[PDB]
């Protein structure tokens, strides 16, 4: 699996794990899925400290249409925090295609333990991709979590 590769040419859809995400493009994408804005420098900080930043662009000249972002200890563990596809391109299997490339990239980097936190409405989506909730009764826990109006997975 290389770093950049055409997923389909309907317009091209390009996958990359290079991590070149412009914070203003990302802000606009998060706007489309209803996220409250946050300091651009803290978004930039979260990006440079994310081991895997994977993008989908529409190339007709580039437009960011999807992103997956994971932290990792670069050795054993990764957590995929955000998976976002532009609502204009949802229903086309792009979230699934992005996730397959994300998983393959992490395995190629020899990351063995790949995790995520799925809101109730995408649990089945990730189950179909091979994710398993609560293996052996292990629980994902949060320290005093706030109520979340917004979701981190859009496909």
């Amino acid at each position: 699996l290389p770093e950049e590769l055409v997923l389909l040419e309907r317009e091209q859809i390009i996958f990359s794990s290079a991590g070149d995400v412009n914070v203003y493009d990302l802000q606009a994408l998060c706007d489309k899925v209803g996220w409250p804005r946050r300091p651009l420098t803290k978004i930039a900080a979260s990006l440079r400290n994310s081991y895997l930043v994977a993008t989908l662009h529409s190339v007709t000249r580039k437009q960011l249409i999807g992103m997956a972002r994971a932290t990792s200890d670069h050795a054993f563990n990764a957590t995929i925090w955000d998976v976002l596809v532009d609502p204009s391109y949802q229903g086309q299997g792009l979230g699934k295609a992005l996730m397959e490339k994300v998983i393959r990239t992490l395995l190629q980097r020899d990351i063995s333990n790949i995790t995520l936190f799925a809101d109730n409405k995408v649990v089945d989506f990730y189950k179909n991709l091979g994710f398993e909730a609560d293996p052996q009764g292990i629980k994902g826990m949060f320290w005093y979590p706030r109520f979340l109006e917004h979701h981190h997975h859009h496909h």
